[PDB]
C-alpha cells in the first residue's frame, strides 16, 4: 500500500498498482534504483523502465522485459518480484553484490502497458498491442513478431486479426521501437532477456532461421546450467535449446534481434505452467514461480560478469 513491505506480492494488480510500486521502491531506495520513461504507448501511457545502478558511466548492463504479451501475467507479477528482489539481496547475497558493482540492470516490468489495461478491463485474453490501422476493423499487433530479424518471413501471421500478425513493418509498433532505441543509443548490453508464458521453456536463438548461432555450444551450456538452477528449488523441470528446434520457426522475435545486435547472451524465458492454467497461473504460484525464476536468471547474469 504504502511501503513496498506492507505490498502484496502473493496477488495479481492493476497498472496503476504497479505503477505506483514503482515511484514507492524508487523513494525508498533512491541510491540504488531510478525510473526512466523510454516511450510512450500508442494510447500515450508512459513506459518506464527500473535502472538499478551502483555507479558508473555506461556500465555494462543486463537488459530484463516482462508482459510484452500482456495475457502472461504472470511475468509483470515476477517482475514486480524481481524489483524488490534487487534491493534486498544488494549487500547480502555475495554474488549479486558482485554483479550489481560492476553492472547495471534494467528492468521494464510492464512491456505493453496498453494491452495490459486491457486484459483488466474487456479482455483477460488479449495478447497484443493496440494500435489501430485504418484498413481494418481489428486492433493490434504481436509485439513478438514485430522485430527487425526475418520480419515477415514464416512464423507470423500477415492478416491484421491475427493473434500473431506481425504488422505493416518491422518496428512499427512504438513499444518495441521504444526499447530498439534505448539498447541502440546505450550501445553496451551485454545480456538480453525476455520473459514469457507459458511451457516451462529457457531458448536461444534463432526462431526465423533454420541457421545455427556461432555461440551454440556456450549459450546452450548457460542454458543447461540455469535449468539445472531453477529446478533445484521445487523440481520444476524446463526443456532448452533453440526457439525453432524447440517450439517451432517464429520470425520477428526479440532475442533474434538483439543476438544479431551482438548482444551475446540473448534468452527467452517461457514460465510455468505446462498447460493446466495456461495463462491463468493462481496467484498462490506466484511467489514459488519467481523464486525459482530468479535461480535461473541469476545464472546467467554470474556467467555475463565473468565472461
Ligand atoms: O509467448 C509465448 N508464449 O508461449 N511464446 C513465444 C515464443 C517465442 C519466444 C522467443 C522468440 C519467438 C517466439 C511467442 O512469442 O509466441
Ligand atoms: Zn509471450
Amino acid at each position: 500500500a504504502r511501503s513496498t513491505n506492507t505490498f502484496n506480492y502473493a496477488t495479481y494488480h492493476t497498472l496503476d498498482e504497479i505503477y505506483d510500486f514503482m515511484d514507492l521502491l524508487v523513494a525508498q531506495h533512491p541510491e540504488l534504483v531510478s525510473k526512466l520513461q523510454i516511450g510512450r504507448s500508442y494510447e500515450g501511457r508512459p513506459i518506464y523502465v527500473l535502472k538499478f545502478s551502483t555507479g558508473g558511466s555506461n556500465r555494462p548492463a543486463i537488459w530484463i522485459d516482462l508482459g510484452i504479451h500482456s495475457r502472461e501475467w504472470i511475468t509483470q507479477a515476477t517482475g514486480v518480484w524481481f524489483a524488490k528482489k534487487f534491493t534486498e539481496n544488494y549487500g547480502q547475497n555475495p554474488s549479486f553484490t558482485a554483479i550489481l558493482d560492476s553492472m547495471d540492470i534494467f528492468l521494464e516490468i510492464v512491456t505493453n502497458p496498453n494491452g495490459f489495461a486491457f486484459t483488466h478491463s474487456e479482455n483477460r485474453l488479449w495478447r497484443k498491442t493496440r494500435s489501430v490501422t485504418s484498413s481494418s476493423l481489428c486492433v493490434g499487433v504481436d509485439a513478438n513478431r514485430n522485430w527487425d530479424a526475418g520480419f515477415g518471413k514464416a512464423g507470423a501471421s500477415s492478416s491484421p486479426c491475427s493473434e500473431t500478425y506481425h504488422g505493416k513493418y518491422a518496428n512499427s509498433e512504438v513499444e518495441v521501437k521504444s526499447i530498439v532505441d534505448f539498447v541502440k543509443n546505450h550501445g553496451n548490453f551485454k545480456a538480453f532477456l525476455s520473459i514469457h508464458s507459458y511451457s516451462q521453456l529457457l531458448l536461444y536463438p534463432y526462431g526465423y532461421t533454420t541457421q545455427s548461432i556461432p555461440d551454440k555450444t556456450e549459450l546452450n551450456q548457460v542454458a543447461k546450467s540455469a535449468v539445472a538452477a531453477l529446478k533445484s528449488l521445487y523440481g520444476t523441470s524446463y526443456k532448452y535449446g533453440s526457439i525453432i528446434t524447440t517450439i517451432y520457426q517464429a520470425s520477428g522475435g526479440s532475442i533474434d534481434w538483439s543476438y544479431n545486435q551482438g548482444i551475446k547472451y540473448s534468452f527467452t524465458f517461457e514460465l510455468r505452467d505446462t498447460g493446466r492454467y495456461g495463462f491463468l497461473l493462481p496467484a498462490s504460484q506466484i511467489i514459488p514461480t519467481a523464486q525459482e525464476t530468479w535461480l535461473g536468471v541469476l545464472t546467467i547474469m554470474e556467467h555475463t560478469v565473468n565472461n
